[PDB]
């Protein structure tokens, strides 16, 4: 009955066409709600009786840690027919003091979609973004939190560079979507196929050019340094709050700062925030002292109308439907590689990039406000600050 | 005998309508105090010798071990006293040399009331304040020390705002009474679940109301106010004099002045004072002006018959017994709101509140003595004169 | 003649008035030291052949290891030959290269006064103590050596607050004096009762007033903070030179201006001077000029008077017996809070203090110096200028 019930509970949530998943348990109860148009209703109470004697079996059955139960996770889950026309959900595990209760977000590859030109990218930012992932080598980072678009700018990528007169072959924990005629590889840790043997195998297969899921560690990273200066193109990811941050942390990694200069190409930092709901948006009174404050250059802030949804069923009474890329594209240019030989710091590399003109992911989203699609309050809730 | 003699002291803390029950051990002396509306009172003198066993007994109660007696301890004890009728203590032991303190929290919804109107709110501050949690965003802050009511305010106010169409987290320093539904979260700094990342978990676990134990930096505040302008309702504490200092604090700290003035609908303050023994009771010649001095109003100075208890045993012979909440309700009006966008202080927001009618907790107690229920020194002792 | 010789350098101590003897074996010598009045002064050189026995016999007076003679021992003594308290001797056992030393502090309540009013308090000083320890909540420093008076002066305080209306906690290392009704925590590191655990276990014990022995980082120096912030009197004690450097130290230790100007309602520094003996006082025809270098302001100059001991037995003949406490009083003014929430150092907030009439130590020895109670070489012996 263990199997069954495991079964039963995995399987009902997805079943029932919920837009949001909550799976609460209680000391005296164990709920789940669905979250549907913004609006919760009880859809099941499992049996108490059955949690403490089969406890451990079934947390073994559906693969999550049967040891632990008192910490926060979270994770992307991508459910594909074979390619990329993929129903998703966000997956966040909270600790309650009777267990983890676990909230599920829907999405799609394509909702949010793969159109390098439709992901918000500035015109000197769009232009380096193309330039640098049609070069013949160097390492992209494309940072940002989960959830903030960094699949879909990645294969954004992959689809501008998938043609026919180049090898590509892929690692990925877990591949997020298929492509015929990239050859893909999912880790397998378990039995050895990690970033680094992957990578190590793509090396002895003739490659081209290399993604990697992401830089984990300082010898997959050194390795798909390898990669990039024996005459590939590298892209992989990292999870930052921008992409000098992202410098910052291989730096205090352990990798030495020229190799950072010297390898990377450009790093992009990005987000997702909510797009004012078209529904219920209406201009929104905001002083121009606060967006000055929040990050927004001088000549974009007269122009600014922002819109704000009064919240209907179409934004989950949110005021906001869809999602928004907010970006910072820094490309690490020569002189920026000069400073690095000049022993500048990321403070420096931050004010620098500003200097040369790169607006922020928080300037991006200003913009995003500045066109009326997001809100100032999105802005705030999705980047920080660039004062 | 002895652990007879211990349970007659728990249960009459709860008869003599005690907060606090204090087991303390000294270098050569041994009392017991209870504290009794707020007040501590030496109420027993037990031998040194058994202390120790005693509290080891205490330990089994709370399955707790009791071969430990060299580290400091805490947890809870669950004591079943038939049917219904059980209790829980929060308890904390600590081994000084010369023996165990041990300091018991009763944990009893009973013991509290749960009418909103019972809790002290004036009118005015009432319909405020559930103006303010009935709004479908924005931040609600409950400020006065620990074991000011806030707890019992705040359980008051989630149960208003308790439905299955809201996702209901708190964040909790400690939790006093448990709720089936709402999903509550423990601080464990030794684990890495505090504050901040507690409340970016909370904002990816689809919230509609949010509350959080206590502000510890500026991280955590601007998430919470942007997390209640995007469309959830939030709930936080601080130890400020007033509504406004606690503005002030958010002031100083960095969050954008619009952030709160739009993000916050409304902060309420509140103390407790003890009520004027109703046996003991007998007018007080208070001069009128003194109560003016302390807050009165004019007109109602000379209707005032201010009482104090002269002493019986129902009061401790100490003139008062029960304690009333005195709140200033200061709605975040839009006013306050122009204040914020202008970097207004504490006093002039608390002067604006009171302008527009926000009774402060001064002078909520003052009115409690007019009605012959608090007496004049009790508003005076937990309040400070408006002035 | 070793027991006798050992009474007699316990007993010549008691009628030397001895803070200290140190009964110290060398290879060519063996002696006894009284330490009276914060300086050292050989009173006894017993015969070396009970260089290890007279050291060896304290031990047997402690009930310590007489065994063990190659490793340093630590042990007690209680001894009753009078004072106000028993003379309870702490021993600390030394194997030096020539035998065992061995130190006993004497102990004795009595030979410090615990009346606040004769703590050599000047009136407004100490009425800004007073004002200070019942204040409900914020924090007080006390900084000096230990041996200033600065126990005795918290135990005042702790008499004056030692009410059945209150909870004390406090942790001490260890504790010197026990009051009833004041919880008093003994730090035990060995068993993990340090110094951090202690604050924080007292903040799980429902405490009102709290006093700690030490404070030894930022992370505790930040938990005391918000101990003084929410609603409980912090006393602690750091050595440092005066309060703005104590001002600054603290800032560069990291805490908000804002929490430091909400916290502090006080900061004393204070030191026991000797004071110049009265039987051999004479006065001295100190130049005007040397006290307006020492920091008298020159309209005070010309009616100083100075005195000096010529030297007697009752003073060792140096002119000095007994010590006058020297304090420097500097409330957190809320001009001094200004300074605070504008980042000010040390010297902007000294010349403040001085503006706004914080008497510095020196300039309460000059006023000693004029009441002829101590002299002039004292104060510039052990403490620096101010002009």
């Amino acid at each position: 009955p263990v199997v069954k019930l495991v079964n039963l509970i995995l399987t009902d949530a997805i079943k029932r066409k919920a837009s949001d998943i909550h799976i609460e348990p209680y000391e005296r109860s164990f709920r789940v709600r669905y979250r549907i148009d913004g609006v919760l209703y009880e859809v099941m109470k499992p049996p108490l009786k059955l949690k403490n004697a089969i406890t451990s079996r079934i947390k073994i059955m559906a693969e999550l840690d049967i040891a632990e139960r008192r910490l926060p996770q979270d994770g992307r889950i991508k459910i594909k027919l074979g390619g990329g026309q993929d129903m998703d959900y966000r997956v966040s595990v909270l600790p309650t003091l009777f267990g983890e209760k676990v909230v599920l977000r829907l999405l799609d590859k394509s909702n949010l979609q793969l159109d390098m030109t439709k992901l918000g990218y500035e015109p000197d930012a769009l232009h380096y973004f193309k330039e640098a992932i049609h070069k013949p080598f160097g390492m992209v980072l494309v940072t940002g939190p989960t959830g903030s678009g960094k699949t879909v700018s990645l294969y954004s990528a992959l689809g501008e560079l998938n043609k026919t007169t180049e090898n590509i072959s892929t690692a990925e924990d877990p591949v997020e979507f298929n492509f015929a005629g990239i050859n893909q590889v999912q880790m397998h840790e378990d039995i050895g196929l990690n970033f680094a043997a992957a990578l190590r195998s793509f090396l002895r297969q003739d490659p081209d050019i290399i993604m990697i899921g992401e830089i984990r560690d300082f010898e997959t990273a050194e390795i798909a340094i390898k990669a990039a200066l024996t005459g590939h193109l590298v892209l992989s990811t990292l999870h930052t709050n921008d992409a000098p941050a992202t410098i910052n942390r291989l730096l205090n990694m352990g990798v030495e700062p020229f190799l950072v200069a010297s390898a990377v190409n450009l790093i992009t930092a990005q987000r997702l925030a909510r797009r004012v709901c078209s529904e219920c948006k209406q201009p929104e009174e905001i002083p121009i002292q606060a967006l000055i404050d929040a990050g927004v250059s001088p000549d974009e802030a007269p122009s600014y109308v922002c819109y704000k949804g009064t919240g209907c069923v179409k934004c989950n009474n949110t005021g906001y439907k869809g999602r928004v890329g907010f970006y910072q594209v820094m490309p690490m240019l020569e002189e920026i590689r000069e400073l690095i030989l000049n022993g500048a710091n990321t403070a420096e590399i931050k004010r620098e990039s500003m200097r040369l003109g790169i607006k922020t992911m928080r300037q991006s989203g200003l913009t995003k406000l500045k066109e009326g699609v997001t809100s100032f309050e999105e802005v705030l809730r999705v980047t920080v600050a660039d004062d």
